[PDB]
């Protein structure tokens, strides 16, 4: 897509050479920000086929409060895989903290039920706010959570959303970033009745990794598709009631996949 | 400052008139970034006088784990006064979340401390955050946190900042949230021998107050002097041993200070 395109040729252009966790080493920007209207389309990556099927079912498991990888692995998603532990755990990470972020009282907090009741009773509240930074919990975390923070927003009858998101590998992450919060964009509005508007997304420390250089140097070579469409065949009871089978994305004509490593 | 006045100019321009907490009602956008290299100058608007002295008290206050208005009293910063209750409390607003982010176990973590060890210790990290927003505090909170996340990053010697602001008045907070986290770089790379590189800013619901209009318009007729410059005194022993007399600021040239009521 015409913003992700720019962002991967901007690292290449602006990125400086920076070590990092995984031992890879990266070119390496810091702050960026892009915007996608979701009435324009579904903002799926073109350039390279991405596997929706993963990000669906990513969200779908975030939004059960989950975070044992059973689920996926039930579904044949295998993007968690390396991080999960012998009982398929990965700790207290998204799903917990969107769900049943823990305080000390014993007492567990559900963000997504939260936001949907602001959305529906109070839209113009300036405080709709998911995190999963839960900072007493980092620790017990497999990895430490990269779509930290996001805010909802409405005017003109359409939800918007912004994600602050801490880390960015543009390759790999950042197309089922995008597509996962734009999904999930729908689903709220869905269930508030009101439009789709923007996703934000807004990076931090926003990267390519030095051995994802042919593969973005390829997809940099391709031209963007028009934008599929997502079509919502039924109407859940709730934000927690979805199933895969509930979403099809029309016109999605991309390029070929890139297989490129994930640095673990 | 460009930037600045740019982002008041797109509000007033493409905003969205929005009803709001206070009920004094608002020109609305969602989403917005703007950078500041701290090496041209220190941030500090110039289209109007701003008060640096209740600036780095407030700062100075913050870092102390301090939530009671009384120190800002002794001193005659006033910016508080609103919100407070009796006893002079605003409850476990930033101070405390980042100095003793309570966990559920009777523990309490200090996310300065643990930010500045990770810039001393692991720079090139991708996690160096502090977090004001703690889920489970929010209610006993004054005013939910308005600046609520930010993350450094360092390159080429220099430490950057990024805030997210999830709610921004313009005319008001805006330039204080833009000095004080100047203010805080500027703290922070003296503490880990670093310079200072970017300061970028992401707002969410960024707005004017319909009551700030003609102040608005007064400030948008006047152009920009060049930045000031920052002065510390002298190097303390620790991010938490600054005092207010440790800060001059040299070659600030502002228009004069233009009256604005807050909206409480
Ligand atoms: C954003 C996001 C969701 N995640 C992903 C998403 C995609 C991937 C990934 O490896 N994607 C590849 C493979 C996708 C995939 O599973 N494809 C299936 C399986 C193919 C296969 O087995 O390779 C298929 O094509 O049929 C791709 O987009 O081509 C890994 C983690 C999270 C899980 C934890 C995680 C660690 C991550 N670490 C790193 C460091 O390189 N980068 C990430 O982007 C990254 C992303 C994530
Ligand atoms: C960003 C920030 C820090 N804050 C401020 C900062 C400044 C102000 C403010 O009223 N500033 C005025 C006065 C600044 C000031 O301290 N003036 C005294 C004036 C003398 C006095 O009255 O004491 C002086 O120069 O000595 C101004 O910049 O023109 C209010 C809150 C926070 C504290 C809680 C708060 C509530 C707020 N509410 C609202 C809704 O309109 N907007 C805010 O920007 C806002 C900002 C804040
Ligand atoms: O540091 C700050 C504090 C908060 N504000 C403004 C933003 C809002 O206009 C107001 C907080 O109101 P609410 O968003 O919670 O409804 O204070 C600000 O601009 N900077
Ligand atoms: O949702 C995610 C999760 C992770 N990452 C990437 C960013 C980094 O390359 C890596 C995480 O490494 P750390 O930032 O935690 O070091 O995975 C993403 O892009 N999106
Ligand atoms: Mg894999
Ligand atoms: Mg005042």
């Amino acid at each position: 897509m015409k913003q992700y395109l720019e962002l991967m040729q901007k690292v290449l252009d602006e990125g400086t050479q920076k070590n990092d966790r995984t031992g890879t080493g990266t070119l390496s920007i810091f702050g960026h920000q892009m915007r996608f209207n979701l009435q324009d389309g579904f903002p799926l990556v073109t350039t390279k086929r991405c596997h929706l099927r993963s990000i669906i079912h990513e969200l779908l498991w975030f939004l059960q409060g989950d975070t044992n990888i059973a689920y996926l692995h039930e579904n044949n998603v295998t993007i968690w895989d390396e991080w999960a532990d012998e009982n398929g755990d990965l700790g207290p990470v998204y799903g917990k903290q969107w769900r049943a972020w823990p305080t000390p009282d014993g007492r567990h907090i559900d963000q997504i039920t939260t936001v949907l009741n602001q959305l529906k009773n109070d839209p113009d509240s300036r405080r709709i706010i998911v995190s999963a930074w839960n900072v007493g919990e980092l620790d017990k975390m497999a990895l430490a959570p990269c779509h930290a923070f996001f805010q909802f927003y409405v005017a003109d009858g359409k939800l918007s959303c912004q994600l602050y998101q801490r880390s960015c590998d543009v390759f790999l992450g950042l197309p089922f970033n995008i597509a996962s919060y734009a999904l999930l964009v729908h689903m709220m509005a869905q269930q508030c009745d009101l439009e789709v508007g923007d996703f934000v997304w807004t990076g931090g420390d926003t990267h390519l990794y030095s051995n994802h250089m042919d593969q973005t140097h390829l997809q940099l070579s391709r031209e963007p598709r028009p934008l599929p469409k997502l079509i919502i065949k039924r109407k859940p009871e709730s934000i927690f009631d979805y199933r895969f089978e509930d979403f099809e994305i029309e016109g999605y004509d991309p390029h070929p996949g890139i297989k490129a490593p994930v640095a673990i």
